[PDB]
């Protein structure tokens, strides 16, 4: 199989005797698929930045080991040169301390999986509105990627309503110094949904939220040119093209 660097892929085996999916010593999780009683999914996904130029996963049965051949493409990313070198930024100490704290919260909750489904069917896109500032855009410096857009930008005037792309429980709900007012949902699978740069936030840490609800208001806070929303999908542990994640789940899982 091929892949486009930073896109996830459902990847599909036989359910019986089945016992493990490796990456190297990795383990990948599996899932049932929703139709096919005799198949399991996985969701495999890869890095943007650096990601390795072939990838062999290992499925063991009880008896048999079956190979997973996956060619990394580079697809059709926008990129433009870095003007000024992506050198150490120098934050006061106290914005230091919220920066490394707030990764260790994320870094601690996408870690925490889910092993069952909490969504409802197919995802939805948050809002009706427009792409101003495509999934993948990447800045460059040596013909290396210094930093790309992890999400994927909609046209939003500040106070445009925001709706949850699917049911999941809320683990962030809070003001984040790079991402703005935040809120992101688990989905159950290791999917989760981000909604950024928010002015308001509706929902709180734990909720349970459906399908369709409101989560928040769009907005400008945190590092933003200014307002619309910025929505993304991390999914088999890597921030991934959201929009293409959302067909290829909903291709397996709307009801139906
Ligand atoms: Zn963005």
């Amino acid at each position: 199989m091929e892949l486009i660097k930073g896109q996830a892929l459902f990847l599909e085996l036989d359910k019986k005797d089945f016992l493990s999916l490796k990456n190297n010593d990795k383990n990948i999780p599996t899932f049932a698929h929703p139709k096919n009683q005799e198949k399991i999914l996985a969701i495999f996904s890869l890095p943007y930045k650096n990601p390795p130029q072939n990838t062999k996963l290992i499925a063991f049965y009880k008896d048999k080991k079956e190979e997973i051949f996956i060619k990394t493409l580079e697809g059709n990313y926008k990129s433009e040169k870095l003007q000024v070198e992506n050198k150490k930024i120098f934050p006061p100490k106290t914005i230091q301390e919220r920066i490394a704290k707030e990764l260790k919260e994320a870094n601690a909750i996408y870690s925490s999986y889910t092993p069952k489904a909490l969504f409802n069917g197919a995802f939805n896109i948050p809002l009706n509105s427009f792409i101003t500032s495509d999934f993948g855009k990447a800045r460059t410096f040596n013909e290396k990627v210094a930093s790309y857009h992890s999400g994927t930008d909609f046209r939003a005037a500040t106070g445009t309503p925001i709706y949850a792309a699917n049911s999941g429980v809320v683990k962030i709900a809070k003001d984040r110094y790079f991402a703005g007012n935040s809120v992101v949902i688990d989905h159950g699978f290791g999917i989760y949904s981000q909604y950024y740069h928010l002015s308001k936030i509706d929902v709180k840490v734990g909720q349970k939220i459906k399908k369709g609800e409101l989560i928040g208001l769009s907005g400008a806070s945190g590092r933003v040119s200014g307002p619309h929303l910025h929505f993304g999908i991390l999914a088999g542990g890597k921030q991934v093209d959201p929009l293409d994640f959302v067909s290829k789940f909903n291709a397996i899982f709307q009801l139906e």
